[PDB]
């Protein structure tokens, strides 16, 4: 019955402690577990949940054949409580979706699920368990969205969407809803820039997003959104690249405005502003989706700094990672007067890196704390290949 | 503690967006999923649920042998939340039933389940999880009902029942209950007409139903029911047939009063009044239960019109469909001042079309929206035959 | 927060309509379902539940080997909602038990589970999910209880227990509890009589029980209990036997006071008083646990009557039955001003009648209605033997 | 919305009645059940739950290979209701953990899960389903905690932690939290003493703990903690040893202050103060983790007594036992004016005692009652080896 404010500042944190780990793929060796992608977390005032995409198929079953396309007619968004595996019998249905975002305004859950044909996809907004509004593709080229938590401030929820080429100039938009109804939108002017799969969080009454340039950028785009949908758009200032693939730190020069690095492709990732500093997540490998570390760059939010002051390893470089994204703990759960910054790391198993017929992932979730946390590796741990691969 | 009014008008909609898809049969390749028929949807003020019939058997098990008769002593009505698969461990028991209808009056769930012998079946009304009243066969020939959501207006719930031949003159009745107790009934006078498996919804304080003629009609009967159980009965005026099998549109002349088409058999289907227009669902094939499209015929509710102004494809003609039925979103969930029109499409897999020992189905659920939605096909997607078929 | 009165009269009913059927054994062919006995029903103001005994073993698993003794250290009482199968993932734990009874006082659930050695068993009373009190064997010979719903009137709950020989004079006691604490007990004086496995229900502010004589009686003992624990004890007056095994009706003379029939063994069963009439359940076969019918004998509660005025078949004589027991619907669920009489019928599959290594059962539940209901057979339906038997 | 006082005295009990038994390993033969350790119980005002450690693996699956180390990156704390098996589809995620404790303050659940590298582990405190605070290793040698219920008194919760050698002098600390935030801590001075895996309970407004000396003691350390974190520390006075391994009773002399017995190793166990008497749990074997009995030693809490006045066997010496720990029933559930003393007994199956590739355990839970309870054995009961072992 009450909207979450989410107007607070992000907590200044010295490190990240383990929240949860689902072990979904290990369990899936025998249990009944969805083949998934993007196990992103979002929290209501009472609990955090892991959302994920399914193909309607289970681990160790013929339907887990990974030849089916990502944007299939079978693709749905579902969810479970954080730390639970994406198993069938604990799962809540959310939306038909091959692209998704989701957030809670303090009263109910809002989800957006994109489905339909690439040429004219439909984004169906769900609020409180029923469809409430719709967004059709405005540019006829794979309407898509964050694949992480959206952001609700004082009852209104915001998210970023892209429509157009995945490797050249696309079009980018900010949408705003209240109670599952669209109340505003704004086109993001970003000539020469590329925005994909934004990882957002609230901070000081604004929505801050760290996204993925899939065009020429090895640094991450940053978009700061005000409630009237005026915005600031650019790149993460830091003189260290955090996309994948990327070049070496020493061969990089940062920019607050422009993409640097001259490389294609990318991986969904996140970053958290800490005053003027930044925490930036990245895969350990410069070239592959293996390992995951997080770095604190002093003045990295505002300057082309290379002054690294913290580093914490969460998945070693001997293990596969994947997508990563941001969310915050509601003050109603943390009991703090700031917004605890949190992230999930997806850990991809199977194709193409390993010899299976399938690909899935599991997650480790970490939350920002007031203390330095030691390095370690909470990797997926499943033993490949599986019975079905034989 | 409060009855749903459901006195509003049906929303005028330009198209239908995907609500949910369960992927039950794909999941059933490995998971523990009921073999089902008729995954019909009905909503309470807090959630929508998929109801379905079971035989007590699971996909990929010997008991899924489809030699067992529909009207078996094992047949039960169960339910899950919309988008969930009809799996064992999320299922709620409802009623012993080989024919069913179900609706929520705003306080509790009412279900009617028909079981017993063809010569003298018993319809047991359940309210709030216990049997409350009973209807015995009045004509000794397979007492049966809607296989879709019933309809509650201001606390009283209504439904249509048939008793008699499935291919000649039968008898048709309207029943009315409050709190699971029969409070009224009326015989439907329809000489030369045939009523089966009505798909109803509320509109303007009346219950409107689009049914199935299984006698000689390729157009659908329409029954409009007032709370005092006076009624209007006839056929969907539109000069386009929507039953299956049917002839071609060009070879058809509509009628508001009489069955046209001169063909036997049929398939459960639905239609929504839009002022004087209609949305009519139908299989794409004229002869088989494959594909599903919905058409808007201008003035089709009141005139023998052939003026098609909209068409949306939801399951292509390369894929199996089946039953379809109507329900509405409560205003308490939609947040609208009208009754959002919604439908589910059952997608039948296995016998007789495919070489398996079993038959089941899955669903796609769609809800009316204020925008045109692109064609696509959210088909079942299961890969037949299964392990058990070998 | 409110005690159920349960002071009303039992509804006069003309027949019994199907409430629920779990299909547990059919589902267990593939699903994860407890091997059970005694699927007895009891209702709280919000729902009815099926309770049952487990051995910690699942259908189609080696542990379902039926060589394990009934009174094992593994035996537990668990429960699910009525109509659900006794599956692992929907089950609620209740008590360690190889004999049980259970009832809800309107605020919480009370269960009594008997376990321990035959020479000195312990009956642990559970209230609201924790042990609250205890009853040790008073006669050192298999302390045991109803295996059906106990009975709560105005907050105090009553049940019948036996301790001693199963084929000669035993000792019988009535216990009374409030909030899981023993507040009273009474020895039942019944020289020459035998009381086992009572099926009780409330009626007119008293607890009426129809039990099993396992000594020499083919008619059923009847015990009527007042809240001060004064009681009346005897036999069901009717001149028709309802135990199994029994002789033929024509060879029987009834008695209100004494056992007739001169045969050993028995089967748990039930009966409902209707003014002075009775509804009596019994297996169809005189010698085996097959079939189930219910008969109304005019004046059968008070006279040695043979005047049968109703008969309804619920499981034909081609199918296995088993235990049966009584319970009532709370007025808070039925919405009636009387106590709707209800019964469950257990349907035993496997050993000794069939060639399997295991034995389990499933249930059909029926509730009294104001109308005559047609005969039919809602039998178990599982296809024996199973994979494990091969 | 209300804190539990837990200031009462422990109930004086004459024996222990069975609360629950999960049969997890028997069920796991076919069902989907976590491979676990330490099924410890803790209660909120509404229910008791079994907590347990998992490796992300299921019984009868290759991942159950017991070669994985206890302190793995996969190890998580999860929980179910008491008596339920640690199955996947009923499980609630709690914390990433290879060591754990958990308790409810009356408003919410607090859990502490230790994970990370031995050299610098991190203990993450969870309150109400999110991380709230952190404790890093203060001595760089396997930070660890109780593996049983912690203890909440008047809203503040306390627990004991160890950091250092498992076979020589370590360091021991008491921590105190409110609402998941550390509010106090104290170093335990215990030169020559060893504290591991404390089993605590509240009594008279203090926290009493009976722990495990893994250094030279066959008697158990006792630590009594006051809310200001002043404490009393020593050994269980009784002239009978209760650790495992241990020597014979006749060869033992007790001490209130010092470890006796001169043997290494140990097993988690418990004890309950009864005025000046004690109930002490122990394995029946002096050398192995088989059997479980509980003894009442008159004046054993305060004197080097050998006066055994009660003994109750719960698992015979023909069956495997394992860890044991203490918890109490809230007065809000028991309805008593004292704190009912309760314990769980873990029953370990598989390696090293039996020829399997895996090790798991199941539990029997017992609660103190006002009556003598007969000996019996509620052992695990699973039939080894399993399919996977072949
Ligand atoms: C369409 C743009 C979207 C976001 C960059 O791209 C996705 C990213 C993916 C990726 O980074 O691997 C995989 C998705 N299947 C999709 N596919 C491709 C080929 O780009
Ligand atoms: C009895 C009338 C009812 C509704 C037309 O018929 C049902 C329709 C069905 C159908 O349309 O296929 C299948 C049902 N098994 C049932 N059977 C037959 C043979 O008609
Ligand atoms: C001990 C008395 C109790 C109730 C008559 O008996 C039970 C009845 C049973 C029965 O009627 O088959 C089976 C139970 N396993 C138990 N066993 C025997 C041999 O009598
Ligand atoms: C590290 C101290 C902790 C508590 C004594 O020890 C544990 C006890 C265990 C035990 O008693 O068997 C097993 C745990 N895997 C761990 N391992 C060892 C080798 O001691
Ligand atoms: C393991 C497996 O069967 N994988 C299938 C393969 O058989 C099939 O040839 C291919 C498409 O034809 O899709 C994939
Ligand atoms: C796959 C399978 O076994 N199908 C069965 C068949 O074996 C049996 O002959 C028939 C009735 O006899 O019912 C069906
Ligand atoms: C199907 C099966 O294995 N049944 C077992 C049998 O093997 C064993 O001989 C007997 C006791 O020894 O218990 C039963
Ligand atoms: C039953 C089984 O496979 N156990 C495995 C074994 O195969 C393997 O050799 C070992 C480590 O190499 O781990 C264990
Ligand atoms: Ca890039
Ligand atoms: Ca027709
Ligand atoms: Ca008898
Ligand atoms: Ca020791």
């Amino acid at each position: 019955g009450t909207y979450m404010n989410n107007t607070e500042a992000i907590c200044d944190v010295k490190g990240f402690a383990p929240f949860s780990k689902d072990n979904g793929i290990r369990i899936g060796s025998r249990g009944h577990i969805f083949v998934i992608r993007e196990p992103f977390v979002s929290c209501s005032p009472i609990e955090c949940r892991t959302f994920f995409l399914t193909q309607g198929s289970l681990l160790n079953d013929k339907h887990s054949n990974g030849t089916v396309k990502d944007r299939s007619p079978f693709r749905t968004l579902m969810s479970v409580k954080v730390g639970q595996s994406p198993n069938v019998y604990q799962a809540r249905f959310e939306a038909v979706a091959w692209s998704a975002t989701a957030c809670h305004d303090g009263k109910k859950w809002m989800t957006v699920g994109v489905t339909g044909p690439d040429s004219k996809a439909v984004a169906v907004i769900h609020y409180g368990g029923v469809p409430t509004d719709v967004i059709n593709s405005w540019a006829g080229d794979i309407l898509r969205t964050q694949e992480s938590s959206c952001t609700c401030i004082q009852g209104d929820c915001y998210w970023v969407m892209t429509d157009g080429p995945a490797n050249r100039q696309a079009q980018y938009r900010i949408y705003k809803a209240n109670q599952g109804r669209i109340i505003g939108q704004a086109d993001i002017s970003f000539n020469g820039g590329h925005i994909e799969e934004c990882s957002c969080y609230p901070n000081d009454g604004k929505v801050e997003c760290v996204c993925r340039d899939n065009w020429t950028g090895t640094n991450r785009p940053v978009l700061v959104i005000s409630p009237d949908l005026s915005y600031r758009v650019g790149y993460l200032c830091a003189g260290i690249p955090s996309d994948t693939p990327r070049g070496e730190d020493a061969q990089f020069t940062g920019s607050c405005t422009s993409p640097m690095g001259n490389q294609g492709y990318g991986v969904k990732g996140f970053g958290f502003r800490q005053g003027t500093d930044v925490w930036m997540g990245r895969t350990i490998s410069r070239t592959s989706r293996s390992g995951f570390e997080i770095l604190r760059i002093k003045n990295g939010w505002t300057q082309t700094s290379k002054e690294q002051v913290r580093k914490q390893v969460v998945v070693d470089n001997l293990n596969w990672s994947g997508y990563s994204g941001s969310f915050t703990l509601p003050v109603e759960l943390s009991g703090k007067d700031c917004l605890v910054p949190c992230f999930w790391v997806e850990m991809i198993r199977g194709k193409p890196e390993e010899k299976t017929i399938w690909t899935s992932s599991s997650s480790i979730v970490m939350c920002g704390v007031d203390y330095e946390i030691a390095d370690w590796s909470w990797h997926d741990g499943a033993i490949l290949p599986f019975d079905i691969d034989k």
